[PDB]
Parts: C-alpha cells; sequence; structure tokens
C-alpha cells in the first residue's frame, strides 16, 4: 500500500 508516497 502507500508509504511516504507523496505526489
Amino acid at each position: 500500500d502507500r508509504v511516504y508516497i507523496h505526489p
């Protein structure tokens, strides 16, 4: 799934 995953 997500993480620090920023746009």
